[PDB]
């Protein structure tokens, strides 16, 4: 079976909308989301319909654009520094489970180097 999804909203968790979150939404996330290397990386990994049993045996932290664009819609993260963070687990999820230089990892690799081209110009806290 999958696990269940990450969160995208907790009443718990504090909420917050910054100008560099807004970015992340509107410039960065848009940017990656419509690139061609995208789709493996728009929802959660079906472990099931891809036949990878063992791939929530290996990761244990789970994240996609999918989760991360209603995380920024929903206004979940308190700072960019925990959307960063999701973005980062996302890629390195990639490494871990995969062979280096299969095509996913190279399409991760390619969405990571437009992902920091991209926040190069995340503005200041205004
Ligand atoms: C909607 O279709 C897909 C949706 C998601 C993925 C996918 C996404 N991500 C993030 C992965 O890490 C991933 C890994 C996949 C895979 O088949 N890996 C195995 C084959 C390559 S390996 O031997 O390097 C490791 C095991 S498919 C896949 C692939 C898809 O089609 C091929
Ligand atoms: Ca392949």
């Amino acid at each position: 079976m999958n696990p269940p999804p990450p969160e995208t909203s907790n009443p718990n968790k504090p909420k917050r909308q910054t100008n560099q979150l807004q970015y992340l939404l509107r410039v960065v996330l848009k940017t990656l989301w419509k690139h061609k290397f995208a789709w493996p990386f728009q929802q959660p990994v079906d472990a099931v319909k891809l036949n990878l049993p063992d791939y929530y045996k290996i990761i244990k932290t789970p994240m996609d654009m999918g989760t991360i664009k209603k995380r920024l819609e929903n206004n979940y993260y308190w700072n960019a520094q925990e959307c960063i963070q999701d973005f980062n687990t996302m890629f390195t999820n990639c490494y871990i489970y995969n062979k280096p230089g299969d095509d996913i990892v190279l399409m991760a690799e390619a969405l990571e180097k437009l992902f920091l081209q991209k926040i190069n110009e995340l503005p200041t806290e205004e």
